């Protein structure tokens, strides 16, 4: 059924600020708040594709590989590899540590809101070059009490 999120149906003058998502937040009191949240801990480009991967950090296990990591938490192994300091086809260790997810930013451009701020679209670095990709933000952003949040 309904998205978790569901900010836009009880916000306006929705902006963005970088990856910094800006809005007036309607209030339990019936005011509102002036509100932000940064996008970039929430979403992550994967491979030319937005996906909601938040910003954590992940132990590797016996037998995997950068491309297993990758797979498990829907993440793309070249990102991985560039935000973990390390390269592409690079082996890793049991208890090692990895960062994962958000980050987004990092690899983006042409970054805005359509559709009353209810989309996000930009252009994506893959592999190869660029792809145009589009997110629903109501899908995790929330409105709690005129606070945005992640949920």
């Amino acid at each position: 059924g309904n998205y978790a999120g569901n900010f836009s149906g009880s916000s306006r003058d929705i902006c963005l600020d970088g990856a910094r998502l800006r809005a007036e937040c309607r209030r339990g009191d019936g005011g509102y708040s002036t509100s932000v949240i940064d996008l970039n801990r929430y979403l992550s480009n994967d491979n030319g594709h937005f996906r909601w991967v938040s910003t954590a950090t992940v132990t590797v296990q016996q037998g995997d590989t950068l491309r297993d990591i990758g797979r498990r938490f829907d993440c793309d192994f070249h990102e991985i590899a560039r935000r973990n300091n390390i390269q592409n086809e690079d082996l890793i260790y049991p208890g090692q540590v990895l960062q994962v997810g958000g980050n987004f930013w990092d690899s983006a451009r042409d970054v805005r809101l359509v559709d009353g701020g209810k989309v996000l679209e930009a252009e994506l670095r893959y592999s190869g070059g660029w792809n145009r990709s589009r997110i629903y933000l109501d899908e995790h952003i929330g409105n709690r009490n005129g606070e945005l949040i992640h949920c």
